[PDB]
């Protein structure tokens, strides 16, 4: 798939987007990863969920609200493995989204803005990308 | 031309690496640019001079040395717009790299490694590329 990789979409409970993909460099190197659920078609749209995995570091996540960055969290957990592909699966749940990567509940982020409000999922940097699911139930 | 993007090489004193290009996202979104000249052909390798852009806010060169990164340096100078092409032009000096962005010096960053040490230059993260040329006089 092309990266950046954009796909309209709506999420409420239920939803889980699953994507497939292998970093683009050794993790000696810091590759990114990078999944932001946006308000908009637009780039520049605010971001209910922004999830940013520096590999082989952290995670943080965070949201971007009127414009503004708001509280980052940060997670030293780090499932991806250096050189493999990696299976990001992210479900929405009533209260947070969880995130599980190789089958591995890894991440979870509490709403800050209801996620019927999302329109987009963009997933991009230093990846390359061989699946994109998104699925409800 | 395909991002990552790996083009062996040599350098020496008149040696120039022009490199033109766009960011794949507004400056909003924080892209990178990541230029890294390499020891040898193999991403892990040692990195004479690397130059890293957060487009819209500061840039970063180092060096990687048996594995280690070494003193960064730093500059908040910006010369590349929001959303436009760029041409950036990296002169191989007797002392120094010297780093011009659309014509302008921008960047500079004195040897830690002779030159004559790179075999490999890698240009990779957030952007397109539309010419990588390297030129000796």
């Amino acid at each position: 798939l092309p990266v950046p990789y954009t796909e309209a979409a709506s999420l409420s409970t239920g939803s889980t987007v699953t994507i497939k993909g292998r970093p683009l460099a050794a993790f000696l190197n810091e590759p990114y990863l990078q999944v932001d659920f946006h308000t908009e078609m637009k780039e520049e749209s605010d971001i209910v969920f922004h999830f940013q995995v520096a590999f082989g570091r952290r995670v943080v996540m965070n949201s971007r609200e009127y414009g503004a960055w708001k509280q980052q969290v940060e997670s030293k957990n780090m499932p991806f493995q250096d050189g493999q592909e990696f299976e990001l699966s992210i479900s929405v749940l009533p209260d947070k989204y969880q995130v599980m990567v190789n089958g591995q509940s890894s991440y979870t982020f509490d709403h800050r803005i209801k996620p019927e409000a999302v329109k987009m999922v963009q997933v991009w940097r230093d990846i390359s990308l061989t699946k994109f699911n998104v699925s409800y139930l």
